[PDB]
């Protein structure tokens, strides 16, 4: 148990989100299967598998966060990055013990190291607008 590790899964899921577009396989099991495959530090993510189902039955719900930020098209924006932020939207709802504004800090991260550069800062703003939706707590 090290504070330096906050469970890759979350951020790792974006990669699987990318596989969905190209693979188009199942979805709930497929995304998280990536974690189990190629031995990703051997970590129990079976429960994480269920998390994708939410998007599969609440994708439009997640759309509410992006509602304010679309960028012409979701498929156009950075494949992985767009996916990275997509899961980030749920992060606000499933917020274990973290606020909404704090999640914004991850945006750039999940769009600077999990995707591409140049247009990384723009990703942060998406979370700013998309964050204050799933949770209208307005800290």
């Amino acid at each position: 148990m090290k504070p330096a590790a906050r469970r890759r899964a979350r951020e790792c899921a974006v990669q699987a989100l990318y596989s969905w577009q190209l693979s188009q396989n199942d979805i709930a099991d497929v995304e998280y299967q990536f974690l189990a495959e190629q031995d990703v530090k051997d970590v129990d993510v079976l429960y994480f598998r269920e998390l994708l189902a939410g998007v599969a039955t609440n994708t439009a719900y997640l759309d509410g966060l992006m509602k304010p930020y679309l960028s012409r098209l979701l498929e156009e924006l950075g494949q992985v990055e767009k996916a990275v932020l997509r899961i980030a939207l749920y992060e606000l709802s499933k917020r274990s013990d973290v606020p909404y504004k704090v999640a914004i800090n991850e945006a750039i991260e999940l769009a600077k190291s999990f995707g591409a550069e140049d247009s990384h800062k723009f990703v942060n703003g998406v979370l700013d607008k998309a964050a204050p939706v799933i949770r209208p707590n307005k800290k």
